[PDB]
């Protein structure tokens, strides 16, 4: 089942007092346009060195180092360092995983379809 | 025990997206200035009628109706409105908990001391 | 808005290996029929000395001292403690919270209508 | 940072009434006794048709079929599985992960040393 988040976010808020992100996906379309290329997320987490998984339609493309936390506090992901050198046709699954690097665990923070 | 919140913030983020809250609690001095009258929060949560129970030194002091979520984000609890119109002798504790109205539940967010 | 409550198992799961809890309220009934006089939980927490705040129909009853987590890992918190002595109308509603000894945090464990 | 897990504990209880969990690792020792062959875990969660991923000193050797909870609530990991019909050497880091089917994440239950 599910859960209402309330508890969990004042429970952080009594902890950590001040957060910010924003992990709305930004795809940015590469060449062709109907190639994603890759994926931006407006505020994330700076706390560890947190890197991303990326699998397309299914297939694991495996973990690349991250770029950098930008000075606007964004982060890309260049799905071109996954996927031999190419974008992905927009008409596969793609799913983005963040890796805490503490634990190893992947959460999806980007699905595209 | 305890548990890291890493899980917890990439499991909310998946789900809101985007949130920013600050509940550093920034306490107000009264007449005299010893006396503690106000607390707020720069940027409180706005997605439900949240209101504040006080307790001082053990005593709870109850409910009252919640003062506006200003335009910068702030939220301010005025201990008079709680205390028979008095502040707080700084020398007491002071315990500041918000209410979620789905539920009833208390969470602390200030604690002085 | 809510999420799955996968992650947090799990993470709990991690973090303490084994949990069993049950708070199913069993509600015993008095004298007449129609009042409600306790309420019983199967398997409680026992990590810390919790309490429960009783509140009916919107009246804050407020804290008593625990009976004790029995053998069979149940711990019944009787109404009558709460309510100068009475059961209560079972047309009422009643709110049991369990509180915190850390933090004074209340949170739901039974509610009746 | 960390939180205390006492309000996440209690939220799961509102919603869901009743869990019991145990991931303790059992580790199974093959042939020879110097190789890890399986671990189990006594009483895993059967809300979803999860999986496992093996992490062997860094190589990630995938994800396999899982094989059936047992009617004594447990359920088995046999390393034969996932590096190509061997056990491990017990000197190497092995990290197994549970899969969320609804999502692809990725959540530690077990690690040896």
């Amino acid at each position: 089942g599910s859960m209402s988040d309330t508890a969990l976010i004042f429970t952080l808020a009594w902890n950590v007092k001040q957060l910010a992100f924003d992990y709305t996906p930004n795809w940015g379309r590469g060449r062709p346009s109907s190639f994603i290329d890759t994926v931006t997320f407006p505020t994330v987490l700076t706390d560890k060195a947190y890197t991303y998984r990326v699998v397309v339609s299914g297939k694991d493309l495996g973990v690349r180092p991250s770029y950098a936390v930008e000075s606007d506090g964004s982060q890309k992901i260049n799905f071109l360092e996954y996927n031999s050198g190419y974008g992905i046709a927009d008409t596969n699954t793609i799913q983005v995983y963040v890796i805490d690097p503490d634990t190893g665990n992947n959460f999806i923070v980007a699905q595209w379809n």
